[PDB]
């Protein structure tokens, strides 16, 4: 199966100057959980901002740069390449990837940040008519997680 995994605010902002405008450990913990034992696909400029890759899951990068051959990471160069990848595959960003993939994924896992942050990169608009709300869970807030957030699981009708 093919899923989107994203965190966006109330105006679908996802990043500002190449990092997440917010910091929310519980999203990261939530993000962390589902990814384990699966494939993750990202645009070069997303991987760039992480540098250090994630343990215990197949990290794949999409770039047209054949020249890049960075240690311990699989490379692809087109969308077709994605179709030919076993197991459960996750689209993790960034924008230009989400834009391309939103109409191809089976379901979506969205953390909705209940706020309005300044951003320069966005998640594509989408209507609930196309999307069965399979689940909706309010995130708990403590001292380390100060921002209201909702974990959604949207499935295409
Ligand atoms: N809130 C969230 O859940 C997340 C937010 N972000 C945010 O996203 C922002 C980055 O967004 P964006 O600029 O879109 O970054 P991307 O990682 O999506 O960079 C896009 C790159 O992917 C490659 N690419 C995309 N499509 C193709 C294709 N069809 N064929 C070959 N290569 C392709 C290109 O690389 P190349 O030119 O080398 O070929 C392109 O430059 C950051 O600000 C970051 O903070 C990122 C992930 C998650
Ligand atoms: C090292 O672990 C990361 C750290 C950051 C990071 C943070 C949290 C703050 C400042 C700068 C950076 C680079 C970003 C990520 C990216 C890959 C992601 C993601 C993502 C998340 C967090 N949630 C949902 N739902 N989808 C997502 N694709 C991973």
């Amino acid at each position: 199966t093919l899923s989107i995994l994203v965190a966006h605010d109330l105006q679908r902002v996802i990043g500002f100057e190449n990092q997440l405008p917010w910091h929310l450990p519980n999203d990261l913990k939530h993000y962390k959980k589902l990814s384990t034992g699966h494939t993750l696909v990202m645009g070069r400029k997303t991987f760039e901002s992480i540098g250090k890759p994630l343990p215990n899951r197949r990290n794949v990068v999409l770039t047209s740069d054949t020249s890049f051959n960075v240690e311990g990471v699989d490379v692809i160069h087109s969308i077709e390449d994605i179709y030919q990848l076993p197991g459960h595959v996750f689209i993790i960003g960034g924008q230009t990837l989400f834009e391309e993939m939103i109409d191809k994924v089976d379901d979506m896992y969205i953390t909705v940040i209940e706020g309005k942050f300044r951003g320069d990169t966005f998640f594509p608009p989408y209507t609930f008519e196309d999307w069965e709300v399979a689940s909706s869970v309010e995130g708990k807030l403590d001292e380390k997680n100060t921002i209201p957030h909702t974990f959604l699981h949207l499935i295409r009708k």
